């Protein structure tokens, strides 16, 4: 049966450019266009949610120039998705981002929130550790304020406090050939089927998605 | 280079028996002998830690008879590992286990704790959710008792409170063909390389381990 929620680690944009002797911006520029395409194909197949990893909390360790390029490119979010009919949410630590990107995110969420087709969750300055830590801080604050006791700390409470929520990913696709989750949705991937492909993200098409979904369906 | 810490999801014992028309106890009986063999091969290759998933918090949902068989079989832990020279620790919720198994675990840990070769961590009545929840409860208790403030909640604090500790797995091997982590070491697997094999756990040998390690080394 068709996965309701797919998680996507969009790796290989760098590499794609480097392998060809092009500068890394050439690879990064495929990010939103390819994600848009994947959203279009996915909603036709009936997939209801995509959580896509655009920028890790660890990606701040890249060269300043690259990071600055990415943060500027990410402001194309509005132009790319505002009129797509996709409902867009961002997860991750928004207040560490440039204010203009924060406004771009806030506007894109506001204008697409009424859309009732595919829901795209973009994980931008996100990590599994971060999500669990922020959820833990909120739980501690509630305990400090007499709103719950230690024995009320259960899976359902965390699911309420985490940024990536139930229903969790049925399938995770990671392009680019590495076989790690790389601090993506650690809590949420507990029972997710993993699918890894050597195919670089800019070369990942409908036939690659279909093949992953088929591989997923034949494991049932 | 050689992985210091391997995580093992020992799946396929059931299946192995069922595929042959034998009862499931016949498959389960391979668990400790095969794990012992894997420990012997692993310490010769210089691997320092193995965390092996023997019983999930979700495995209590199996037939009562099967669960009762497993809990009795697990008491063979002492006879299997006490004189092996492996240092043995159990992680998971020990106080939900039968008292005789709790005593068997406590004795096996006590008598092997001085051993300085390979460290075997057996995850028995364990799950990632459980580990994160118990760590969160301890953090909340410390906050309630004025021992820390919410902004002291960081990755290092969790690493102190979690049952499976740093250094985290370099490589995870899951036998039996399913491509999930199945609520194993969720926090600890953030950057772990995943290796999946269709080979059922009772058929998994030195050549299968070597091939996984080689596959791991060629991803560097």
């Amino acid at each position: 049966l068709m996965p309701k929620h797919i998680a996507l680690i969009m790796d290989g944009n760098r590499r794609w450019a480097k392998d060809k002797g092009l500068d890394v911006s050439e690879g990064h520029k495929h990010l939103f266009p390819k994600l848009k395409e994947i959203c279009d194909i996915s909603s036709k197949l009936g997939i209801q949610v995509i959580t896509a990893f655009a920028f890790s909390t660890e990606n701040w360790k890249r060269a300043k120039g690259e990071v600055d390029f990415l943060m500027q490119m990410f402001e194309e979010l509005y132009d790319e998705f505002s009129r797509s009919g996709v409902r867009v949410s961002i997860i991750g630590c928004k207040t560490d981002l440039p204010m203009t990107l924060q406004k771009c995110i806030a506007l894109t969420e506001e204008t697409t929130k009424g859309n009732k087709g595919l829901h795209l969750v973009i994980a931008l300055n996100y990590g599994g550790y971060y999500d669990i830590l922020q959820a833990t801080k909120s739980i501690v604050n509630k305990a400090m304020n007499g709103l719950l006791d230690v024995e009320d700390i259960n899976k359902n409470l965390f699911d309420q406090e985490l940024e990536s929520k139930c229903p969790n990913p049925d399938l995770l696709i990671r392009t680019g050939g590495d076989q790690r989750v790389s601090n993506f949705l650690l809590w949420q991937l507990a029972y997710t089927e993993f699918y890894f492909t050597k195919t670089l993200f800019p070369d990942f098409g409908e036939e690659d998605l279909k093949e992953a979904i088929i591989n997923f369906q034949q494991r049932h």
